């Protein structure tokens, strides 16, 4: 069992030392390595409990049982007298370098799991190639290193829907007393979008600034697995070239669908153009319902435009519906609309896009309902929201092994290694797991360290927490309501619930009975919390607490012997008390 | 053990069904029960671990051993027919409301205790008093029902800094894109002391309605206990009366302290006077620093206010001391001005207030410095936060035997029992205590289940997690760092930390290495997580959460292994990896 894993770190990982934290020995190698600019894993002997197994262990590679014993890719340099003597010699240099392979480690795809992994492989010595590369969209949108959630995804989208509840605040202000007259005030979309590139812009320079000083290399180009160990990159002048790796970790991510309808690809826009778009979209037609969708209609609505939201069937699929319906119900309130069971037919120009002038087009939108009636109106702008898919045949020649499933994605072990037994797979393209950038960067930094520096941690993909970042935010921890009942059955599930209102919309004369909160729990495992829900400001810090107790076990008695902070909205999880099954209103 | 609890449930309860829910016998008499509208509690045997040994012991005071039984006040009653027979022959009213007293329970305070345990006891069918009076402050300041939190505490302080935080949303709202100039806005503080008062009046009305739909007594009538079971009441016009209950809890809150100084009393105000000023303070002395000193200082200059704050020693004592100086300095920064090791000697008259034109008078205050130096200046307003106290000779005859301590607090025993057995205290003035709203409400609801319903579940008082309200909040649940390591050694404490920058901050130019946290970790019990410490925005709500986590006694490696919500200011607690120990800079 220790053999199995002593053998399986000394194999990948680039450059490692046994040692132990009394020995001054261990401690005379190590400074010989700092001052040389070596980088290297380490593995305190002493702070293992199975460390005298290991010692013995490491002779089978070694013919010796002390420390130290530094390994370079697999093979015994030497004891503290042997290294040494390659410093003064001025012969380590060369042998740490030593490698079948170009690098040790080659990063496919530049974003928040791919950069996660490089950046800590680097840190145990392993020389680790980055790649990184954006296929223009339809109208040629174009963006920096840092992959979806930095440039097209969470960051700019929930700096939008900041601008966008501001609004709200300057509403709020004049009951709390201040002067201004909201009636009065306008929103200019090109200054929002010139200030969230700005931050955009900054992240780009830190990221490359960072695998500078990890020295990591940065390759701007397109990559192509065409071996287990071959990776062709094709750069910004289409030359064409081949490097070669040890371990290869595909993170190449997705890109908005299309539907298969005349002038889609033509006239319409996604949210990766929408970010940096230099006019404002005018009247606009979201098409889907996607939390994507939502969120984007949701702030455009709350700067002041014209909004249309066209719905096949249901909202936020695959979230808890009841809470879906709130979220979408608020939205209609206020001031988004609804065109639901329809689908759309096709796009035709009537204007288009006045480049100079900087303003939309306009387009004739045509669909029908699902009784067959009739859908036609103009718009300025359509944003389609109907889904995303990575295109791996562009990275993956299919002759090298990699096993895919019906959609697509790459099919892993639950410590990412893919049918191929160097490559792994991280992020969006991992099938099954949730597709959420901190899952990503658990998922990369944790791998690194499996591979580079003996680590056997692996990343937990259950009861990751979320939060849909509508014009009312929606967070959630665990199951719906509806799988949990599939799961266990109705007599086995109880549900706590409850209105509130803050205490911030009482003086501004909000809604007294619109957020909501329930916790699912399972009667015969002494309640155990299932699932959390909550709609209502700040959810996500509301939400991300709990996520803690919920990977902990915690039961419905956790909660109650708990005390609330006050005034907060979260403290009313603290004191919940009506079921869904007593019949009695949860409002207050 | 069992017979003694049964025991304690009969003697004590006022109304209360032994039962089972298969049986049609007691369905039968809960029915008459509901239909005569009597309240009363209901043990449900069939579904209590041992209810089989009570059904035994119940013969002990009824000779029999068959459900259900009634009792009243102590007194077995009847079975099935016996209580049809009383309610047939109109003779079921009278026996349930006799009683050696004119109440089961009487409250000596409408609080956050009293208020929460009249409420819960009037559910089981127990005979409840609540009495509130508020007694002015020197000026003459005069509050209805709900006690300290609702009339001018938690409730008005935190809606006043809404009123402040909107301040910086309305500057924060330019660089997000929309057309308002912040310079041109100004605040009125009496269209805000209105809406507050507003809010506060509809609760005091919604709890006198709250009481009556329970059938609770409410006199608005000064209390004082004579003997153990006899309260001495005078109402309005001074009008004086004596009533008895057989259970009483005392939960009368305390008042803030003035020093011993020259004008103090004459021409100074506190907390109490603050939330309905009828004038906007002008220039202020703030002398004090404790929470409320803090948070008044802190709105009020957020409110454009030049503000003052006193200091004797040091920021928050009893709080953790870096996170104490990390939220000074914050409002250091911000126009907040601090006279530091400084106290006041005497406060002079100038001009006088003008209450009909609605100004505030002038003051001179004079004061020296810790180390000879002298303070002079003149305020508009001087306002004290020294320190809240009861004053329990006023309520409490000390001939009937209830122990206070040197601080003039109720000795109780972990279930809130005094030293004379039927008396009970809870809230601010249980000696030892945290003094903290929710703590207060949870104390009288869990009091009230067991003197009136057979409850055992005790209130839990450890590791009850706060926020401070400060221009940046500042939320914490468990030890401080230097508690930690006084409690068991430098060398057993790992801290963790790091600074952090909220999205919301990057595209409104606010500062980037301000934002803070931290936890405090025992290195000898698994890294067990001894303090939970945070500053910054929506800290509370950030905060809640993580105390289930901490009760459940949660590790480093839990939360390690939970993953963020991105993007949030809270998901920076699931990544932390920097320690003090290593001296690496925390910034970002
Ligand atoms: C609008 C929107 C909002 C979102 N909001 C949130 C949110 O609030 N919270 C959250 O947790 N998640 C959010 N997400 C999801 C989050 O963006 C993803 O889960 C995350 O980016 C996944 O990271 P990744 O490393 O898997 O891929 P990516 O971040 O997409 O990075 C992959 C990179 O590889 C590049 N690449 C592709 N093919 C090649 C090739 N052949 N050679 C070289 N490079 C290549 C791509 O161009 C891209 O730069 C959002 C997504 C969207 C679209
Ligand atoms: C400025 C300020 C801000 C605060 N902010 C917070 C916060 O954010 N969060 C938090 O958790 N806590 C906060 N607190 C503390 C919180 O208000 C108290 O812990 C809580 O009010 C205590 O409740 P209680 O039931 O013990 O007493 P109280 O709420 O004070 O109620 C006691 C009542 O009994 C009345 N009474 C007194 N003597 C008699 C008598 N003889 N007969 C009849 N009635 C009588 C009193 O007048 C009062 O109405 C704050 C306190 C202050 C002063
Ligand atoms: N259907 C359909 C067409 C389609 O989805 N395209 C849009 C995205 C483009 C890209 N971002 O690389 C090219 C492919
Ligand atoms: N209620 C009320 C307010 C009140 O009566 N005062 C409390 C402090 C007293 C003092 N320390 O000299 C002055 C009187």
């Amino acid at each position: 069992g220790t053999s199995q894993w002593l053998r399986k770190t000394v194999d990948s990982a680039a450059v490692i030392l046994f040692s132990k934290t009394t020995c001054p020995y261990c401690k005379k190698v190590k400074d010989v390595l700092a001052e040389a600019k070596i980088k290297h894993a380490t593995i305190e002997l002493d702070q293992l409990s199975n460390g005298s197994a290991i010692q013995k262990c490491l002779a089978s590679f070694s013919k010796i049982e002390t420390v130290p014993q530094m390994f370079v890719r697999g093979k015994f340099i030497g004891d503290s007298q042997t290294v040494l003597k390659y410093y003064s010699n001025d012969e380590l240099a060369g042998i740490v370098n030593e490698s079948k392979y170009d690098y040790d480690l080659i990063v496919i795809g530049g974003g928040s799991g791919g950069l996660a992994a490089g950046k800590e492989a680097a840190k145990y010595g392993a020389k680790t190639a980055v790649l990184d590369y954006v296929e223009p969209t339809p109208i040629g949108t174009t963006w920096g290193l840092g992959g979806t959630c930095v440039n097209v995804g969470c960051i700019p989208k929930k700096l939008m829907h900041q601008a966008g509840l501001l609004s709200h605040a300057l509403e709020d202000a004049e009951h709390f007393g201040w002067s201004l007259d909201r009636s009065k005030i306008s929103h200019n979309w090109s200054t929002m979008v010139e200030g969230v590139q700005s931050h955009i812009g900054s992240l780009n320079w830190g990221y490359k600034v960072a695998l500078r000083d990890n020295q990591v290399t940065y390759l701007n180009a397109k990559g192509r697995l065409i071996s287990p160990h071959e990776v062709q990159i094709t750069d910004k002048n289409q030359k064409v070239s081949t490097i070669t790796g040890n371990k290869i970790i595909l993170a190449t991510g997705e890109r908005p669908k299309y539907p298969e309808i005349p002038g889609a690809v033509e006239y319409g826009i996604t949210s990766d153009d929408l970010f940096s778009l230099p006019y404002f979209p005018g009247k606009t037609l979201v098409i889907g319902a996607s939390y994507v969708a939502l969120e984007c209609a949701g702030f455009l609505a709350s700067l002041g435009g014209d909004v249309t939201v066209m719905v096949r069937s249901i909202l936020l699929r695959g979230f808890d519906q009841q809470m879906a319906e709130k979220v979408g119900d608020y939205m209609e309130n206020h001031g988004v609309k609804f065109a639901k069971l329809c689908v759309p037919d096709e796009i035709k120009q009537l204007k288009v896009v006045d480049t100079e002038n900087n303003k939309p087009g306009l387009l004739l939108v045509k669909g029908h309902y699902t009784d067959g009636k009739k859908f036609e109106e103009e718009f300025e702008t359509v944003i389609f929201a109907v889904g995303r898919e990575p295109q791996l045949s562009k990275v993956l020649c299919e002759t090298v092994g990699v096993k895919l499933d019906k959609n697509g994605r790459v099919v892993c072990t639950d410590d990412e290694q893919t049918t191929v037994s160097n490559v792994y797979a991280i992020g969006d393209i991992n099938a099954g797991k949730p597709q959420l950038t901190p899952v990503a960067i658990q998922a990369g930094r944790y791998l690194a360290r499996r591979l580079f520096a003996g680590a056997t941690e692996l990343t937990d993909y259950s009861n990751v927490a979320t939060t849909v970042f509508t014009p009312l935010e929606y967070g959630a921890c665990g199951l719906s309501e509806e799988d949990a009942i599939e799961k266990y059955g109705d007599k086995d599930i109880e549900v706590y619930h409850s209105n509130f209102k803050p205490l911030e919309w009482t003086v501004a004369h909000r809604e007294d009975n619109v957020c909501y909160m329930k916790l699912v729990c399972r009667k015969s495992d002494n309640m155990r919390v299932l699932g959390l829900h909550v709609l209502g400001p700040n959810a996500g810090e509301i939400t991300q607490g709990y996520a803690v107790a919920i990977k902990m076990g915690a039961t419905k008695a956790d909660f109650d012997r708990t005390i609330g902070i006050h005034p907060t909205c979260s403290e009313t999880f603290t004191t919940l008390h009506v079921t869904k099954k007593s019949g009695v209103s949860p409002i207050v």
